[PDB]
């Protein structure tokens, strides 16, 4: 589980929106697995807005915070599970790394602020839905 918390933004994994989420929806997009949902308060988080391929990933299965390089966001082929059918996912990016079912939500960040978060995983894989390009999580 997790979220980013931006201005009046709270970004989640999609498969875990809540029905809170989905009442106060702004944006969606299940190629992604992102949902984008409005909050009252101000929110404690900052978007990267760069290039970086490095940064550090909490992994809630670890309790711990581990460095990561990660691929550029791409088209990725994501087999069926509960949530979904068997498709390509969008903007992801892949690394070595620990990640188990629960660890969705995890932060990614680097040294300009939050990437994304834990989408996936596979055996000795982690992979992250980019958030970088959502300039306008920033208004
Ligand atoms: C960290 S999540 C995870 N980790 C592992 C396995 C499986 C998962 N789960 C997933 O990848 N998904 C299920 C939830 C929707 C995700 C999506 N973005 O389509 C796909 C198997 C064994 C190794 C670890
Ligand atoms: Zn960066």
């Amino acid at each position: 589980s997790g979220a980013i918390y931006v201005g009046n933004y709270r970004v989640v994994n999609r498969h875990l929106a809540t029905h809170n989420d989905w009442a106060n929806l702004v944006w969606e997009d299940s190629s992604r697995d992102l949902l984008v949902s409005s909050t009252t308060a101000q929110g404690c988080d900052t978007i990267a807005r760069c290039d970086c391929q490095t940064g550090v990933y909490y992994c809630s299965s670890r309790r711990k915070h581990y460095p990561v390089s990660f691929s550029k966001p791409s088209l990725i082929f994501v087999e069926a599970s509960e949530y979904y059918p068997a498709r390509y996912q969008s903007h992801l990016m892949l690394a070595v790394g620990h990640s188990e079912p629960g660890d969705c939500g995890g932060i990614l960040r680097c040294q300009h602020g939050v990437v994304g978060i834990v989408s996936t995983g596979g055996n000795g894989l982690v992979g992250f839905a980019d958030v970088r390009d959502l300039l306008w999580l920033d208004e």
